[PDB]
Order: structure tokens, then sequence, then C-alpha cells
């Protein structure tokens, strides 16, 4: 079934992955260079063994697709799947107790979670304020449409793909990084997604995406959906149908927190995975909203607490 | 055998690999996203049912290693596989009726293999001859040791990630691109090896490169070299044993010219692949030269002529 290779890179990491530390101390156990392939034309890719929220991973899919680094889109779509970093990044400017909520989040979560809907707030309605606390800077809506020249100018890298995409479907150029040699040595995120490419195959728009890094329980289900949303609506901008969609690790990794959350999982067996239907008189995936987009047929597992 | 892999990738793409053609009119086979794993640790990689010319790719290799991008170092090791593309920028300078070679160097081949002697020797014994012409600019040696930089600065990644290896072993982060959006668009040639990451698992130094496009002919058993040489050197400084090199693809292809050739070569069985040793008294991989590396038990079956 189609979301077999998730289940498989599951179980491939408990069984035969190799054990290290991380920069808390809570331990993982990971791989190196594993793929995955999912042909979109027998379905999508939402994990029907655990209920994903496509909600989410739409309303942050097409702020990236605005080229908008500020969480205020994310708040009026009711998605604080970014929050935290903002949040984070307000604690410790000179205006701002919630040094290190991080460590400690799970032993006070009355104070943080109204202290962080204060922000939240604030950033909802108070320009000059989300300008400067709501604007993560350096993030995917930056490098795949305005990405920072040298002589000061900006690139909309996933803009010239596209019409590259019309103009000479089969380029072996067809390409957008989140990786600038100049902004990780200092930064946010060194974006965990690193590189992806298209590529055209007799009328079929396939995509390959190179992550350098995976939290398999936490984020690859969501890694799977935003990105095969993307090959959607790329194709349908295009004219041409779904190929497949190529997902590329360098560390896939789960903690060891998950560990029997996941072999839960385990225990359950795929379901007759979902539809994409999208509104079939816009191909401009740019001014997308959330109405565009649709899923049928979503019958998930219960969501997994973690 | 150790070489399979590069075999199989062979046989695939002829088998079920698709059609088209490309910007010369002579037509391609392709396969999106394959992977190739070698264990270093078994051998090295060098193709013994092709002889490959391991003298060329270490050249070349530190080369790259030294942050160079002009073709003198390559001429004073007797390596011409970067001529072309400096010879091809010095017919079209204001300065030099060789316009296009390209499309007719097989139909004359007397005044080229000449006239790009012309251009060796000067490039080889004039300075500012060279410096304006035996200079690619923009190619492996810059973007690994010297990327350029917003605020006009320089950046040696493979230096930084190098230290990071000794460092921070276990990172997520240890990774090298060769991909500037900056550069792409007006370029010599977009890097075919676009992106590169090292891993470390319990005392084996891994490497896994994302390659946008490959000549499976000519091209790929280079690289897979190239690739291996560059695990071995960095493990080597770093006293790590040896892991894994994984080599991606987004587009990988065979053009319809090499059709009968590696059919050929599809005929003919691996045989134990060689071994290198290396000057186990350097650990410094930039001020590495030719003799501190050695292949050992090299037995190719003859090279195939193209
Ligand atoms: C605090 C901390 C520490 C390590 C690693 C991450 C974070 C973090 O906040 N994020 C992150 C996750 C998602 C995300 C989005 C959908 C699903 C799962 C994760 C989106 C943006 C992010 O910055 C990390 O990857
Ligand atoms: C002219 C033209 C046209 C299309 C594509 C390439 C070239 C070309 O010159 N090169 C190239 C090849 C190698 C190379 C090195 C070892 C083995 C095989 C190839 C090294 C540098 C290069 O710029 C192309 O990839
Ligand atoms: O979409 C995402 C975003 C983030 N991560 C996580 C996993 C890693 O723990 C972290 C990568 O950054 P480093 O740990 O390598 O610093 O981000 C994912 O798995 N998927
Ligand atoms: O080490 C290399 C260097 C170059 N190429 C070739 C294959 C492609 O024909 C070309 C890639 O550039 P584009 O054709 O995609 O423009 O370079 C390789 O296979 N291996």
């Amino acid at each position: 079934m189609l979301e077999q290779p998730y289940l498989d890179l599951a179980k491939k990491v408990l069984d035969e992955g190799h054990f290290k530390p991380d920069r808390t101390h809570t331990g993982t156990y990971s791989i190196f260079g594993h793929q995955m392939r999912f042909d979109l034309s027998k379905g999508f890719p939402l994990l029907t063994t655990k209920k994903v929220p496509f909600g989410l991973i739409k309303s942050e899919l097409l702020w990236f697709l605005h080229g908008d680094t500020n969480i205020r889109f994310l708040l009026q779509h009711r998605n604080h799947i970014w929050d935290e970093w903002a949040f984070e990044k307000w604690v410790k400017s000179d205006e701002y107790d919630m040094t290190d909520f991080g460590h400690r989040s799970q032993k006070f979560a009355a104070v943080y979670h109204e202290e962080m809907a204060k922000f939240d707030d604030r950033v909802l309605h108070d320009d000059a304020f989300a300008a400067k606390y709501g604007d993560l800077g350096l993030v995917y809506g930056s490098q795949w449409r305005a990405w920072h020249t040298s002589k000061g100018d900006t690139i909309d890298q996933l803009g010239d793909v596209i019409e590259q995409i019309k103009t000479h479907p089969y380029s072996r150029r067809l390409i957008v990084s989140a990786w600038n040699p100049e902004d990780v040595p200092t930064m946010a995120l060194p974006p965990c997604h690193t590189l992806y490419q298209f590529y055209v195959n007799d009328g079929k728009l396939s995509l390959q995406l190179y992550q350098r890094s995976a939290d398999i329980f936490l984020g690859v289900p969501f890694n799977i959906a935003s990105y095969a949303l993307l090959t959607h609506l790329v194709a349908h901008e295009c004219g041409l149908e779904v190929g497949e969609f190529i997902h590329t690790f360098g560390d896939a990794h789960l903690y060891v927190n998950h560990l029997d959350q996941i072999k839960e999982q385990l225990s359950r067996t795929p379901r007759p995975a979902p539809t994409l239907q999208l509104n079939p008189d816009k191909h401009d995936i740019f001014d997308f909203d959330m109405k565009d987009i649709k899923l049928l047929n979503y019958d998930p597992y219960p969501a997994i607490k973690a």
C-alpha cells in the first residue's frame, strides 16, 4: 500500500539503526541515506496509520508559496506550528522569565501556554510588533521565493523553476535549494529540507527531496505530505499529471522517547489512501488559498499523543 | 561484488529508462532518483569492468582540494580533462576560427588538437595568459573551499566541515553544497555534483552525494571514484575508518550513442576490486600530492573507446 515505505523506514531504524546522543540528553537511533518512493497516481501519501493534520500542512505550504516568513498568516489559519521559534526570539530580545522554556515545558504549562498566547495575539493585530517579532527571517519562504544575492538583489528560485518546467520539461537543471552556505554557520534553523528537484517523464511531474535530517515520528509524515502537495500544485500549474515523489534522507532518526509510540503504530494496518482535488480553474499556485485544495476520503487511525 | 550497483544502474536504464532529446540532437535514456551503495571496507570502487584512469581522478581531486580553478595544475599532471571549457572560453574572447568545435570535432582533428596544444602550452608558462584564460572561475575548487559571500568575503565550506567532523562527529549538519542560486542562471556548468554530506557511525566515515545529472557511461565511473577517494582522505584526516559511499542521482542518463558500448561492458564479469593505501604520516588532505595516494591490485578489463 502507498504508505509502506514510511512503515519500513520506521522498522529499519529500531531494528538495525545505530545509537548516538544529541544537543539535549535524550538519545537517537538513526540511518544514513535511505530512500522512499510514492507513486502519486495511486493516491495521496497522508498516513492512514496515524491521523496527520492536513489543514496545517496546506496553510504552512501556501505560506512558503507566498514567500512569507511571518507567523501571522499562520495564526490567521489557526496553525501554531512555527510559533515556537518566534516566541523563542522574543524572550531574549532587549524588550522582554521564559528563558529555556524548552527543556522544561513538560513539568507552569499554565503560564507558558498563556505568555505564548500574549505573544500570539499582539503579533495577530499589532503591525509594529509583528514586523519585529512575527518575522522568522530566514526560512522556506525566503530561500524558495526570495533568495538574497551578492549585489543585494533578490531571487525567486521556485518561480524561475516553474517557468522552466513549462519551457524545458526535460532540463536536468530544475533544482531548488534551501541551503545557503552564507547563512548556515549562524542561523536559527539550517533548513532541514535541503534540496529538491523536479523531473518530467512523458506527461508526469516527479520530484525528489534531499532531506539532511528527519525525526521519523514527528517530522516525516508531515514532510511527505507537504512535498506531495508541492508536487501536485506544480503539475497542476504546468498541465502535467503527477509522477513519483521520491524522498531521500541523509540522517533519518528516532529519538529514544518515541520508541513505544512508533511501535504501537507499527501494529496498525494501512487503509485505502485518499485523493486530492484541486480547483481546476486556477493554475497559479502562488495565489492559492485553502478551499482550492480538497482531501477526499481521509480515514486515519487515531492520532498518537507524543 | 562491489561494483554491481554500477552495472545494475546501467541495465535498469536501457531496459526500462525513458526516451527524450537533449541540447544537441542525439537523444537520451534516463531515470529519476536511483541510489547506489558501496561499502568501502570491502575495497575500492574503481571499475574493473572498464579501466578507469585513477591517475587523472586524483590529480583532479587534489586540484579541488587546493581550491584551485586554474587548468595549469591539471596540465602539469598531464590531465586535459577540463581543458575544453577553458579552450572554449578563449576562442570567443575579444583576443582570439575554432567556433563550435564541439558539434564537429569528429569529422580538422589535426588543427584543433594543435590549436588546443597552443592554448595548452601558453597556459603552461605564460602567467598573464593563464590568469585570464587558464582560470575556469566557478567550479568545484571555489564552491568547496572559497564560496563567495554577500558582504564580499570568502568561505571554505569543506574546511569548516572537516573541523566539524573532528568536533561533532554526530552532527546532521555536515554538508557541502556546490549549488549557488546566484551563479546558476548564468554560468558555465551548473555543478553536476550538487551536494554532499558526511555522517559518522561508530568509527566509520560515510558520505552521500546528490548528483542532479549523470552520463552513466562517461561520467559516473569517474564520479564514483572521486567521491570514494574523497571519503577515504577525510576519514584518514579525522582518524576515522571508512563507512559507506552512497550515490544518489536525480537524472541518471545514457545517450543513444553509448547504447552498444555499455552493452558490451555489460557482458563483462567484475574482478576482485582494489585497495587504497595512503601516506600514514600525513593527515592534511589539503597539502596532499600524488605519491601520498596508492592504488593496490587494479586489474581492469580494457578501456572502452567512445
Ligand atoms: C525547537 C526545535 C529543536 C529541534 C528541531 C526543530 C525544532 C523546531 O521548532 N523545528 C521545526 C519543526 C517544524 C515541523 C513542522 C511540521 C511537523 C513537524 C515539525 C517546522 C519548523 C521547525 O522549526 C525543528 O525541526
Ligand atoms: C562540453 C560539455 C557538455 C555537456 C556536459 C559536460 C561538458 C563537459 O566538458 N563536462 C565536464 C565533464 C567532466 C568529466 C570529468 C571526468 C569524467 C567525465 C567528465 C569534468 C568537467 C566538465 O565540465 C560536462 O559534464
Ligand atoms: O520537517 C522537519 C523539520 C525538522 N525535523 C527535525 C529532525 C531533527 O531533529 C532536526 C534537524 O536539525 P538538526 O538536529 O540536525 O540540528 O529537525 C524533521 O524531522 N522534519
Ligand atoms: O562528473 C560528471 C560531470 C558531468 N556529467 C554530465 C552528464 C550531463 O549530460 C551533464 C549535466 O549537465 P546538463 O546536461 O544537465 O545541463 O553533465 C556527468 O555525468 N558526470
